[PDB]
């Protein structure tokens, strides 16, 4: 590390997950959008994306029109990577899925090859707001 341009402090956490949204191919978008009635794991995933962009509550229908945009993935990956303005996503993603375990990297991942990677893109934007308090475990001889 010589004169790096990245603090590193859980900084690469928002770049790794991104690959998840950059992984899925175009055919993954048509399929996900072509789905008449996708699993719950999928619906919840799309909602999390809407909040990131700055959208409160929405329905699958309204979400469908949004994703229908060719900028669905482009905006998700281009979204304010290092945004800053009273991060309410914590209580948000929670109020929608706090005591709901059904929202787990796996469940969604199993939903449809493509959603999982998303559940991570967001998660990173979430679990990242913890490194500011995270405390490395105690030493163990």
């Amino acid at each position: 590390g010589s004169h790096m341009k990245s603090i590193q402090d859980c900084e690469p956490t928002i770049l790794e997950a991104q690959r998840g949204v950059k992984n899925i191919k175009k055919q993954q978008l048509t399929e996900i959008r072509s789905m008449v009635n996708p699993p719950s794991g999928v619906k919840i995933v799309m909602e999390a994306v809407c909040a990131i962009l700055g959208y409160q509550f929405s329905n699958w229908r309204d979400i469908q029109q949004f994703i229908r945009k060719d900028d669905f993935i482009h905006n998700i990956v281009h979204y304010d990577t290092t945004l800053h303005m009273k991060p309410q996503i914590r209580k948000y993603m929670e109020e929608e899925f706090l005591s709901d375990p059904n929202f787990t990297y796996e469940t969604i991942n199993r939903a449809s090859k493509a959603c999982g990677p998303l559940y991570q893109w967001v998660n990173a934007q979430i679990n990242f707001s913890k490194c500011l308090e995270n405390v490395d475990p105690l030493r163990q001889e």
